[PDB]
């Protein structure tokens, strides 16, 4: 059992979960000190991501975070190998402190983080397996903040109120993933990095866009307040809020952007 | 041992020190969601900061900072019980990224910060016994920026090259450490925190100033590249770089400000 708060909080992850307290942790914070233009750096082509709508994914409450389940079918193109989805899951904090990205930019927190994982399947036969193996994780990370309603991230938020506990299962019409992007996907910070949960492997490319997308105030309200760490029968209750790991010292490492200033 | 890179950094703290795992970490970010105003904060009071210049005082590289002795005499007022200084140390960054401060404001880490240790000694006897309890530490730290060329700051960095490796040790004589305390030192953050260090103890009242000093670029080039984490006799050393904390979450305690 790990969490975010508490003994078994994040400076304790190292103690079952090694890789924790290992190399290419992440998230970092996105600052110039450690940027440098690369004009190798191509936009990305993201295939499979219209999902059927006469089809529905699978929406998990895991008692760490919400995840929506992803088809082997969608996968991205323009990195190394191919790419192929397997979930994608929101970091946010609360509304006492409503800045929960993972990762910063210039030091400023955004308000959340939408991540989506995709798995090395060139090379392995799965996303559980890839993400133990070196390479075999990559993860397109959205910046959200706070601002106009938004009706593709809608698409996701209207069915927590109803996995609200760990364990509990639900599902979403399947919906073209792409308007989960932010705009010109084109600019954005690429490096090596790791899983910011435990098992933390350091097995992930990192693409962070460089421009954020916003939901609005009651939508991330309704993020931030919706979901519980714990099971239905757990007799002491957790909010789940606060759900993303603090920046990660970056030495010897270099981010590199697809934009130049 | 601990350190702050690789198998034995920060994230691995928790396995060897029980406290650096659990709650009321220090350092933390300065931000405005979570400050709150609180007009009962009243300037400290800085006694015997005004060191005899006709005395010298251990500065020592321990292997994780450069720290100088304080005498048992300086003391800080204003508080509920009486602060006596231990010593006083700092932390930095690197040449290539040179901002290295603990504390962070609105997420921008300084250059450097220097901390000037405490402990209570209206109730314990000296720092390491009340390192572990109640109301023991009161820390006070600085921010440095870059910038213009700092006389007092000197009267430590001048004394750098003497330093160089783990255990070795120059005395340096009194000047007033008041002279390192920055501008308007009534303006500042207070919470409750912990050793940013292991044993990371929860035990520390932290008094955070708001007001930056500065330090020439020469003097931070000094404190980034002089000193060495290894002894002399090592011919495998570690630089001694970018010795802070990452900021800890910080999300049901509150830092109160003396100014608005
Ligand atoms: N920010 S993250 O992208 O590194 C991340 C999470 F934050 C996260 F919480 C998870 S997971 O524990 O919720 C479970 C995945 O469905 C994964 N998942 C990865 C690691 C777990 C191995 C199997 C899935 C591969 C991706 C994950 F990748
Ligand atoms: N950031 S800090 O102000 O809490 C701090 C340090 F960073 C630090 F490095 C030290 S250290 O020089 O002694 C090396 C760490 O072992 C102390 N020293 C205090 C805490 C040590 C235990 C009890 C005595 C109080 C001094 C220390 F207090
Ligand atoms: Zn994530
Ligand atoms: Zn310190």
């Amino acid at each position: 059992k790990w969490t975010y708060f508490g003994p078994d909080g994040e400076n304790s992850w190292s103690k079952k979960y090694p890789s924790c307290g290992g190399l290419l942790q992440s998230p970092i914070d996105l600052h110039s000190d450690i940027l440098q233009y690369d004009a190798s750096l191509t936009p990305l082509e993201f295939q499979g991501y219209n999902l059927s709508a006469n089809k529905q994914f699978l929406l998990t409450n895991n008692g760490h975070s919400v995840k929506l389940n992803l088809p082997s079918d969608m996968h991205i193109q323009g990195l190394q190998s191919r790419y192929s989805a397997t979930q994608l899951h929101l970091h946010w904090g609360n509304p006492n402190d409503p800045h929960g990205s993972e990762h910063t930019v210039s030091g400023q927190h955004f308000a959340a983080e939408l991540h989506i994982v995709h798995y090395n399947s060139d090379l392995y036969p799965d996303a559980s397996t890839a993400s133990n193996k070196s390479e075999g994780l990559a993860v397109l990370a959205v910046l959200i903040e706070m601002g106009s309603f938004n009706p593709s991230y809608d698409k996701i938020f209207s069915h927590l109120q109803h996995v609200k506990y760990k364990g509990q299962e639900a599902f979403v019409p399947g919906f073209n993933i792409e308007e989960l992007l932010p705009e010109r996907t084109a600019e954005y910070y690429r490096y090596r990095g790791s899983l910011t949960t435990p098992p933390c492997n350091p097995t992930v490319l990192w693409t962070v866009f460089r421009n954020p997308v916003q939901i609005s105030q009651e939508q991330l309200l309704a993020l931030e307040t919706a979901l519980y760490c714990t099971h239905m029968d757990d007799p002491s209750p957790r909010e789940m809020i606060n759900n993303f790991r603090q920046v990660q010292k970056f030495d010897e490492r270099l981010v590199y952007t697809s934009f130049s200033q």
